[PDB]
């Protein structure tokens, strides 16, 4: 029984690039959908494993399947562990292979 069932809520931050009357490209995030989501940092084991594509302190991200999601969204913690935190969506949305969830994964949007 895969524990990794929804518990918190991630706001999918699409990326609304408006042009102008005169033309600049106002890029700017349409905050948008909260769904259902589980999100878990990782540990050293799948950050290790995938060598220095994945870091330790990526930040995973467990929804039920959604092909609507990009790499170019951001997700925002509307609640959880990370509640209030702006995580950015790091490589590519990875589908479950049964089709039964999505992988969201993400690392931490550190702007300092």
């Amino acid at each position: 029984m895969n524990i990794g069932r929804l518990r918190d809520r991630i706001t999918i931050q699409t990326l609304k690039q408006t042009r102008d009357i005169t033309g600049e490209i106002l890029e700017t995030w349409e905050d948008g959908h909260t769904l259902w989501a589980s999100v878990n940092m990782v540990s050293s084991k799948e950050a290790i494993s995938s060598g220095a594509e994945l870091a330790i302190g990526t930040v995973r991200i467990w929804i039920r399947y959604r092909k609507d999601i990009n790499a170019t969204s951001r997700i925002k913690v509307s609640t959880g562990p990370l509640a209030g935190r702006v995580l950015n969506i790091i490589g590519q949305p990875l589908p479950d292979a049964a089709r039964t969830r999505l992988e969201i994964l993400c690392r931490e949007g550190a702007e300092k």
